[PDB]
């Protein structure tokens, strides 16, 4: 009962497939198997996108998958919205309740906020890519409104890659206008290893500033590379290493070869790819809950062409949706549940530090629970030497 | 000569189209005519835009023209943008360049920049709607950087209707814990009216209060509610109306029976379908 | 109107006790917002039965 399956990749994403095949491999099984169609196109082309989406419509595939970005983002929301066609993505969530939407990445925002009253801030900058959205800093502004703080966000992202070094200089200079300590960063991984690295190269990696990485993956970042400038830097994980799961999955993972597993012959891993493999377990065991349902949906190529004048979707696949959203499993980003607005919910995102041995936990957040504490301080290291001027 | 074209446009944009047609009319030439193929369907969906885009394709329109929203840009800039076809548009300003997109808004921001630098504001709240586009936003948040502003941006455009009312003052009671002054709204004419309405009823619009309303429209807005608050009011105006050709527009533009130009008898006209009565 | 309370302003009053008849009741007040003075510092007293039959 092989299962055709939507497959849109972005280039270079080759450590995201691998994680695509280990979870083709961890949760096959002879009730049904999935078919996928994956391709590997620009996300940013809303076209191509629309092209392989009819194509993959052609083939009528039961569901989808695949990445999407800020300018792509209407296009597959229209798209699930119009065809009432289930799609599944680990990508930043839409800031609409949207129909036929599924997304692994729980908002980051509540937690984030959370963070900034633990550390009871109410200066700072705000870098940020346009890429992930304005969401953040809607968020961050409207609390800014209410907590009478003052931030300072700049819209880094729009550089061009050819001088990505010269503007730096005098955009920390802008900082230094008020002297800002307190700087929240809100780019993609690279972005940001790439600005930390000026910001070694300033020398503002020395003790006394402090750091926000706003993202799921705050360990894949090569923090090793300032873990010892004193400047103190914390962020958010949304995956626990330290998990007997996560464990023997990186028993697996290293051990594979990177020829056939590009990006799979690691100590570390994206968050993504992680978002993937779970992404992999719930449709799995989703559709074999269909089988206890024995809903039977089979159909050929009946949905044609996208353009059909009206297009009138098939209703099973509405149901299919709600099979979806009541599917309830453990994944390596802990619990998986879905609201029926298809948001992530009832989930934990783990509070990280870099301790001057590594980074390290010190809580977990819950988002009914919010900002929780854990004990776990070791009972304490040292006092850092205080300093003392006069 | 038939000349086949698009034309997109959002239902409710009656006076646009009214205008579209009286441009049609007014510039017609012996040697050859225009063909609109005209679409009356909603911005919002973007992949309803996709249809009207590989209709009028199907049509073989060596030009397509209308509204698009800031969901729908990306979309419309994809595929013009892959199939070379000119896109002509009313609505407000790419935020990245494109290829085969004319646009009939000028950019307003630095406008913006220039006037704030003129009432030397330190600090200030900053409405704005989202469906335009947060880019200007941006910009103001630069020059923050470099004038030293405090300004406190907040969204109004999630609101519903239904509950449309008490949002407000609670709104401009926060507003009132930092004391302003001085706002720059930038919204839609109709959001731009209930604000206006609301201002009203919770009377900020006495002297000692200022606002700045950020798009073409300031006359076309309905200021005369506050004309007499005290409070100073600004804005922009894209059309001068003392102009000649501007007054020559007036003469007939009043004389259209609303039947069949519905909207179009009046004084004055949206800047928009100016917008595109040029185009 | 306006010149009215204009000249009230030269006595900066802040204290007014209106006596008319409903319907001019209601264009007066609806004056009064066009003007703004009904802002917190103001004060109104309506003489008639009908202060909850006008609109406030
Ligand atoms: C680790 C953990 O707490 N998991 C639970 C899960 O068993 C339960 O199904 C879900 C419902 O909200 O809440 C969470």
């Amino acid at each position: 009962n092989s299962i055709q399956i939507g497959g849109l990749f972005p280039r270079g994403a080759d450590q995201e497939y691998s994680a695509f095949r280990v979870g083709m491999v961890q949760f096959s099984t002879s009730e049904f198997r999935l078919t996928p169609h994956i391709d590997n196109l620009e996300v940013a082309n809303s076209f191509a996108v629309t092209n392989a989406f009819c194509s993959q419509f052609s083939r009528g595939v039961y569901a989808i998958f695949g990445f999407y970005d800020k300018k792509s983002v209407n296009t597959i929301t229209s798209f699930c919205g119009t065809l009432h066609v289930s799609f599944i993505t680990p990508s930043f969530p839409t800031d609409g309740t949207h129909p036929f939407v599924i997304q692994m990445r729980p908002d980051l925002k509540g937690a984030l906020l959370s963070l900034i009253e633990y550390y009871q801030w109410d200066k700072f900058a705000y870098l940020y890519d346009s890429d992930r959205g304005l969401s953040t800093l809607q968020a961050v502004l409207d609390s800014a409104a209410e907590k009478k703080w003052q931030v300072t966000a700049i819209n880094v992202g729009n550089i061009n890659n050819d001088k990505k070094d010269e503007t730096y200089r005098s955009l920390f200079q802008d900082l230094e206008l008020k002297k800002e300590r307190r700087v929240i960063l809100d780019c993609e991984r690279d972005k940001v290893n790439d600005i930390v690295d000026q910001v070694i190269t300033i020398g503002k990696h020395v003790k006394g500033y402090h750091y926000i990485i706003a993202n799921l993956g705050f360990t894949d970042g090569d923090l090793l590379k300032i873990q010892f400038g004193g400047a103190e830097v914390s962020g958010f994980q949304i995956v626990d290493y330290d998990d007997s799961l996560v464990s023997k999955f990186i028993e697996r993972w290293s051990t594979l070869e990177e020829k056939e597993y590009p990006g799979a012959h690691t100590a570390t891993i994206k968050y993504t790819s992680a978002l993937t493999y779970d992404a992999v377990q719930v449709m799995t065991e989703a559709f074999r809950n269909l089988r206890k349902q024995r809903i039977e949906i089979s159909r050929r190529g009946n949905a044609g062409d996208c353009l059909a004048n009206p297009a009138v979707p098939w209703g099973q696949g509405v149901e299919i949706e709600r099979a979806l959203k009541q599917v309830q499993v453990e994944g390596l980003s802990g619990n998986i549940k879905f609201d029926q607005n298809g948001k992530r919910i009832n989930y934990t995102i783990n509070i990280m530090e870099l301790k001057t041995n590594g980074p390290r936990k010190i809580g977990y957040w819950s988002e009914v629970d919010k900002m929780v504490l854990t004990e776990d301080d070791t009972s304490g290291l040292e006092q850092k030497t205080v300093v003392v001027t006069t």
